[PDB]
């Protein structure tokens, strides 16, 4: 048998390196000492979750597994700090994490056609609206249930869950915070953070539960759909990265916010790319590329990218200051509740509800992008980065408004 | 027609791009920000050094373009400080280069059998050691010259020249120097980093002067060759398998160099050194199908063919501060440094063509691969004869031959 297409002898060699690096505690903090380790700790317990009768459930199993692990690693002292400091290293200072989603993003535009675009954008929306509105009331209506008061529901509850994660709601949201009320951003951020990575751990649990539901009721699941030179894949590259520098200047120098609403650098991109392709800039062999290079990255590289997600935007001590019943059942509701907004919003805009549901519904709970790569991971429809992108940037540039309005009131 | 296989149309698309993040100052000093800068300049210098006759020869052109443009644009300072940041970063701080390098090693190695391994490793030492000779004949023989004591052509010529390269040699060699002598390691470094990254610029030019002559006369040349069981399929699993072959090979040498076996004796052993044991060493215990066997060749392709243009754009800006080779660019250090470095060629011209190897394959490998800046500068020069395949002798002689130096430095400088 072979692990990671590696035969195990081999994989011997590197996972006995390993240990010689952890062990004499020497290892390079850079991308090389990091995909080192992110390889092949990923490889095994890749492996492992793959294969675990119970624990391996759909394709959802892998990824989990070394996420989740990578998590207990860190928190466990597993790892030693140099190893930490290294992961980090390839996932802010180098910031693999974005690169990663650009070049999905690019991959998964410049696939289809650019008649099919404007279609959907239209209805997806609404949709997520509707997410929000069922991620309230089911907030609240639990809320009561655990006899807290509204306000706080929305405040210290739904709005950070459906926010747009650490950067995009945490961070802004205690800013809100603080302007509006006059409190400090610490007493906000530190309740928010905690609670949004318990639904943001839930979500991807559902998110491997509604698979199972949607091979088990085709009727419900769209089945992964809502509605060659190496230059070639080189070039994807190149317009990754160029996209994303455009999308990055536009969101910092010439148009920040469209309005009342702040527009997030990849919602950019998004709308740079989708033009690019309307454009036609770009040959069916060089769209093929941005093709062939995503998929190197979401069936290569996922092992690796997991390991670094599990380490670096997973605090689990900050979690266990808050895995107090009330919130650990609240917060999952509140993720159930995003689930059947964005089902029943979908169907009724033309959507399949399983996918509706995972981009309009848990790709809003989630911990935005790093949690957008979690979640599709775990349902095993990355091919939907794209969509949960727009969720976790547009749909969390549209949490914000809502947020100052509720704040204010 | 086409910018890095890329139309014109769509070229303009990013060549917009960074330039409205140029003016408007706005940068992500990471790999993306840096790869996104690097891949448009690197394209646009890449195809004009290829287009301008005099400016290109053969395929030798492209890089060197890419390489001194972008050195100029740090000089001149057309770089903002973001943008050098950003791309700092991608060859420092996060450490492309070595990657870079541990990938072809990794691909180049693992392409060759494993009986004709330990055939040319034996009668290369020998050949690095008569381009050593060479490099000090010719270096005191114009030292004399230019009215210049023979110590000093050792000691802050040829040495220096010949060391592994900054972190190899300046580093070390001014660490010798100062143990031995007392004076200051800075009053030598300055002069040292200065004048060997003028023989670095010298090689990069003869590299591709001996291309020329390579294929001028035949005879010398080997076309890619120094010395005179099938693949079934490729996966991305297959070439995946190969970068993590790249990195883990580059960790256990890692952890030998710095915690197991730094050094065999009087001689401090590079991790990249051990690498190319670790790495041949795996060849021959055919731990790897010649499916995984392949899937490093082919990871080694893909860097050394799309990703080389971006790879001297960084190279450019890092490895060649054009401000202190001005410092030390007197009539004189021009044209002593040069000499050596033909004095190198010639060494190990003579020492391969009598051990068996092909003359002007041996001076690149043997002969400029010493003089270079190590690691950055073996990049500049095979790039510039198009031998890029070489990179496993190149760094045997940047970090093996390097560490024969510091060696041989400690005889000398003890001397005096
Ligand atoms: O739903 C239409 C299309 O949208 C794209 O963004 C996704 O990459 C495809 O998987 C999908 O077919
Ligand atoms: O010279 C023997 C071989 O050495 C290897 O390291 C190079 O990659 C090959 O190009 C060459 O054929």
């Amino acid at each position: 048998f072979k692990i990671f297409g590696m035969p195990l002898p081999l994989y011997a060699f590197a996972l006995i390196t390993l240990l010689l690096s952890h062990f004499y505690n020497a290892l390079p903090t850079d991308i090389v000492g990091g995909f080192a380790i992110m390889f092949i700790i990923g490889a095994i317990f890749g492996e492992i979750g793959k294969r675990l009768p119970i624990f391996n459930k759909y394709i959802g199993g892998a990824p989990v597994m070394i996420f989740l692990v990578a998590a207990y690693f860190v928190y466990a002292g597993i790892f030693t700090q140099k190893e930490i400091d290294a992961i980090s290293n390839v996932m802010d200072k180098s910031n693999f994490l974005n690169l990663f989603i650009a070049v999905l993003i690019t991959g998964a535009i410049l696939s289809v056609n650019r008649r099919l675009l404007l279609k959907s954008l239209l209805g997806y929306i609404p949709t997520i609206l509707m997410g929000i509105v069922g991620a309230s009331i089911f907030g609240i209506a639990i809320g009561l249930v655990f006899g807290i008061p509204v306000d706080r529901i929305m405040m210290l509850y739904v709005l950070p869950i459906m926010g747009g994660g650490n950067g995009a709601g945490a961070v802004p949201l205690s800013e809100i915070y603080h302007s509006v009320t006059g409190r400090s951003r610490e007493e906000y951020y530190s309740t928010a953070i905690a609670i949004l990575t318990i639904a943001n751990i839930f979500a991807i649990v559902f998110a491997a539960v509604l698979d199972i539901i949607g091979k088990k009721h085709t009727w419900l699941s769209g089945e992964g759909e809502l509605v060659i030179t190496h230059r070639e894949t080189a070039v994807g590259l190149v317009l990754s990265t160029t996209c994303f520098l455009l999308a990055y200047v536009v969101a910092k120098k010439i148009l920040p916010s469209i309005g009342g609403v702040a527009i997030h650098y990849f919602a950019w991109m998004v709308l740079i790319v989708a033009a690019l392709n309307a454009s036609g800039l770009c040959s069916p062999e060089i769209k093929a590329g941005a093709k062939r290079l995503s998929d190197f990255f979401s069936k290569q590289l996922l092992w690796v990218l997991m390991v670094g997600v599990g380490v670096c935007y997973t605090d689990l001590q900050e979690i266990i200051n808050a895995i107090t019943f009330a919130n650990v059942v609240i917060a999952a509701i509140i993720v159930i509740g995003a689930v059947l907004g964005a089902a029943i919003g979908g169907w009724l805009m033309g959507f399949f509800p399983i996918e509706s549901a995972i981009t309009a519904g848990l790709c809003m709970a989630n911990r935005g992008g790093s949690g957008d790569l979690e979640v599709l991971s775990a349902c095993n429809r990355m091919n939907l980065i794209s969509y949960a992108q727009i969720s976790s940037r547009l749909g969390g540039g549209i949490v914000l408004v809502i947020a100052s309005i509720v704040f204010g009131m």
